[PDB]
């Protein structure tokens, strides 16, 4: 019960944006203000893109603390029979709703609910302030998602398709035969997938109807543009009637290009300007062409002042793996970490070479990505990474090129960690830990992103018979032959591998930023040289080794399923080090102080080189090859081989799981601040590092569309209630 249950001492962190907003421009400001706006609007889809009922709950909660704020609304809760622990139960997971934009974990797919009984929280609800001003409102949001803010039916704990779990990015008959149908359906009219949702419906026949639904401010009404309106039709495929819609979160959509437009006025230069009016058509219209050039825009304008991005972009939380997630950010520059970053991208070539896999594999053009260090002002949507590579599109990464980008203001936040917290470790492996996970972690993600995601070439077939590679002169370095396999016409990677591609994609830059962590030059670039140098290295494997251990957090026995990309990504890492053995990773049960059963990580640093590296070479080596080619057959069978949990010895994973389970410490939420306009003045909101303040952070956040944004979120639940 412990699970789907966020903790009432649950860790809260606020942003150090303060310096960085302050060294902004009275233009800059104005740029970062509408843009952060705009995201924050466009976050309110997650609640969409999570569950049935998230709408409602944040219009719920949103009515609430408008009226009366977290201790306005305690004299209330406590003068009603609520004791403070149970009050404090109901601020986390307000606070918990709000930092995810719907009712389930964004790092782990997870359902939480409130720790409380619900008809306490009836009498809180029913009997505020907000409750007496409408009443109507209030009682009905009540009677809809009531029952299901408590539910903990085995259908409703996890995402994921059919009648097991709960998605929204499709209809609740759904299942994965009706998500790969859809999939070759999108290929075939080379239609991307990344903002579209699907929808099967029957008629009185019985028979299927396919829905495929663009997200855009537009709807069926017809618009000058013609590169979407033609393509919006029914269709006839495989004996399975499909329609290609829009109109998905139109008056959320259409509130995000009010402030795109805006922004575009105090844009800095030619590319920022070009790429907001493509922005603007991608929302309008539902173009992820139009967002293609925009971002194709985006990747010109180097080394901006406030950088930013937003749109469908990641793929994570989408069960088939293809369905982007709403989310943006508004950063601003920090030139003095960024410069240990550039002169990694100096001898980012070089680097390239060393890796395992033959020149041939790699990129033939390698154009300069843009590597910088950013202090995050604003990150709408279901929560913050530490780094990120982008754009997704895969034709850009090779065309035009791509961004790194480094969170420096968010790396703060997780450089925070007690003696005692630390488990499964060593007391003499504590120390090191402490001292080096800081400086280690710039090491990992900076090579994440450079070296990893920005590395790789896929082989692409035209209409013709012609290749991007010379089919005669490449040969498969794991076979002996030449390549049998490629990518297709509008073939992608996450078309092609779906339910794994995430996964397979992170494993793949993590085992690169493990193997090139190794080379004395890149932690140069950082400042180590010396036995400072190798103790980041040992720290870098030993929070790896670590890290799979405790991955075991987010894996599903019972579906044999995998919730969390990156984390699956470090359990398939250290398999990979255990089949190596050689005595380089041991995971022995033991018992604590508490006498409550435990285990522990012994990590033999003499043989990280002599053991590790050649074992993770031939890893990285097959995953390149495989991923190229497109191969998935044979992809799925390598990852899901060391993907797979089972308690075979002397690991016996599914025992060290309850152990994980049992002593698992959750994540911190984070306070962002917020921007206010007076006159012509900028100013900034901060907030308390706790629950409470987390809440007034989201009360401040709409200060114009209050009641109106939770008047859009509820009909559009409404409309869309059928599915589920
Ligand atoms: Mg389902
Ligand atoms: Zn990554």
């Amino acid at each position: 019960d412990t699970q789907y249950i966020l903790p009432n001492d649950i860790g809260v962190s606020s942003l150090d944006s303060r310096e960085a907003f302050r060294l902004l421009s009275p233009t800059e400001r104005l740029y970062a203000y509408h843009l952060s706006r705009a995201a924050w609007y466009g976050g309110l889809a997650v609640l969409l893109q999570t569950s049935p009922e998230a709408p409602y709950i944040y219009a719920l909660l949103s009515r609430l603390f408008r009226a009366q704020d977290p201790d306005q609304l305690r004299q209330h809760a406590l003068a009603e029979g609520l004791t403070e622990e149970e009050y404090q139960a109901f601020l986390v997971y307000a606070a918990g709703v709000y930092s995810n934009m719907g009712n389930y974990k964004s790092f782990g797919d997870t359902k939480f609910v409130p720790n409380l009984p619900k008809e306490k929280l009836e009498r809180v609800i029913l009997g505020s302030e907000a409750a007496q001003q409408h009443p109507e409102e209030v009682r009905g949001l009540w009677q809809t998602c009531g029952e299901l803010m408590f539910s903990l039916e085995p259908r409703l704990r996890h995402l994921g398709l059919g009648k097991e779990g709960i998605t929204t990015y499709f209809s609740g008959n759904c299942t994965m035969e009706d998500a790969k149908l859809a999939q070759d359906f999108l290929d075939s009219q080379n239609l991307s997938a990344y903002n579209t949702r699907l929808f099967k419906e029957v008629d009185g026949c019985g028979k299927p109807y396919y829905e495929v639904r663009l997200a855009s401010v537009l709807g069926s009404e017809p618009s000058l543009d013609s590169e979407v309106t033609s393509k919006l039709k029914s269709y006839e495929f495989r004996g399975s009637p499909f329609q290609v819609t829009r109109g998905d979160y139109a008056p959320i959509l259409q509130k995000v290009v009010e402030q795109l437009e805006k922004a575009k006025a105090y844009a800095a230069n030619s590319h920022q300007g070009q790429m907001l009016a493509q922005y603007i058509e991608s929302f309008t219209q539902g173009s992820i062409e139009a967002h293609k050039r925009g971002s194709r825009f985006w990747i010109q304008d180097k080394g901006p002042i406030v950088e930013s991005y937003i749109g469908f972009i990641e793929s994570y939380r989408d069960p088939f793996g293809s369905r982007g997630e709403f989310e943006g950010f508004v950063a601003v520059v920090n030139k003095a970490m960024s410069a240990k970053f550039e002169r990694l991208v100096a001898s980012a070539e070089q680097l390239l070479k060393e890796l395992p896999w033959p020149p041939t594999f790699e990129k033939d053009k390698f154009l300069t990505p843009d590597f910088t260090s950013l202090d995050v002002l604003t990150f709408a949507g279901s929560g913050i990474p530490a780094g990120i590579n982008i754009p997704n599109y895969d034709d850009l990464r090779q065309t035009e090129g791509f961004k790194n980008v480094s969170l420096g203001n968010v790396l703060a936040v997780a450089y925070a960690t007690q003696r005692e917290k630390l488990t499964f470790l060593e007391e003499d492996d504590k120390d090191l830990y402490i001292l080096w996970k800081g400086p280690s972690f710039d090491v990992q993600v900076g090579l994440h992103a450079l070296l990893g995601h920005g590395s790789g070439k896929l082989f692409v077939q035209d209409e013709k018979g012609a290749f991007n590679f010379d089919q005669e002169t490449v040969i498969n370095p794991e076979t002996g032959e030449q390549i049998q396999s490629w990518y297709r016409c509008g073939e992608t990677w996450d078309s092609k591998f779906s339910t794994i591609a995430s996964s397979y994609e992170e494993c793949r830059a993590e085992s690169v930023g493990l193997y090139l962590s190794l080379h004395p030059q890149v932690l140069e670039i950082f400042g180590f040289e010396g036995a400072d140098a190798e103790d980041v290295i040992y720290v870098n494997w030993l929070n790896m080794v670590r890290a799979g251990l405790l991955a075991l957090e987010f894996y599903t026995p019972e579906a044999f399923n995998w919730r969390q990309a990156h984390m699956q990504a470090r359990f398939v890492i250290l398999r990979v080090l255990l089949e190596a053995g050689e005595g380089l990773v041991t995971i022995t049960p033991t018992t604590g102080s508490d006498g409550r059963p435990d285990a522990r990580v012994r990590l033999d640093r003499s043989k990280i080189r002599s053991v590790g590296k050649p074992a993770l070479e031939r890893f990285l080596r097959r995953l390149q090859v495989l991923k190229s080619t497109g191969d998935v057959a044979g992809g799925r069978a390598l990852y899901e081989g060391y993907a797979t949990v089972t308690d075979a010895p002397p690991e016996s994973f599914l025992t060290l799981r309850d152990t994980v389970l049992l002593r698992k410490e959750s994540r911190k939420l984070i306070v962002q601040p917020n921007t206010r306009l007076e006159g012509s003045d900028v100013q900034l909101l901060e907030y308390e590092a706790s629950a409470a303040g987390l809440i007034r952070s989201f009360s401040e956040r709409f200060p114009e569309d209050g009641p109106e944004l939770e008047e859009i979120l509820t009909q559009l639940a409404t409309a869309d209630a059928r599915f589920w």
